[PDB]
């Protein structure tokens, strides 16, 4: 593709919790379809389990709901009921440690899944290489 292709280890077979580095967060998709973070590890809405369309392409689904994780055309994530081509996200490595996902739709503009410090989702255009809040670290359920 347009992108480099460091891709970070592990596998798919369990399901994980994604700890934000920027605030300690775990990413978290509600059942109304909203997305944000939240420290609290009990939540029964950040078990994701995240399969691969294609290598280093892969689908990031809440295990509670079965929503799947998605970016709108304006950049804001959201969950959605079905698996479409705007929930496919290239995951790779950052910095030799952490992972990284960026909007496959939108992968031209480097739109990053991310979540400010104060656990709100941020808004595709706002990410950046470089922000902690791009990066993620995944944590077996």
């Amino acid at each position: 593709h347009h992108h480099h292709f460091n891709l970070p280890p592990g596998n798919y077979k369990k399901p994980k919790l994604l700890y934000c580095s920027n605030g300690g967060h775990f990413l978290r998709i509600l059942p109304d379809g909203t997305v944000d973070g939240t420290r609290d590890r009990s939540d029964q809405h950040i078990q994701l389990q995240l399969s691969a369309e294609s290598v280093g392409e892969v689908y990031i689904k809440s295990t509670e709901t079965g929503q799947y994780l998605a970016m709108d055309t304006d950049g804001l994530l959201y969950g959605s009921q079905t698996p479409n081509s705007n929930c496919l996200f290239l995951e790779r490595l950052e910095e030799n440690h952490y992972n990284t996902y960026i909007s496959k739709a939108h992968a031209e503009k480097n739109w990053f899944v991310g979540l400010k410090k104060n656990g709100s989702c941020k808004r595709g255009p706002r990410t950046h290489y470089g922000q902690k809040a791009i990066l993620f670290l995944p944590l077996p359920v």
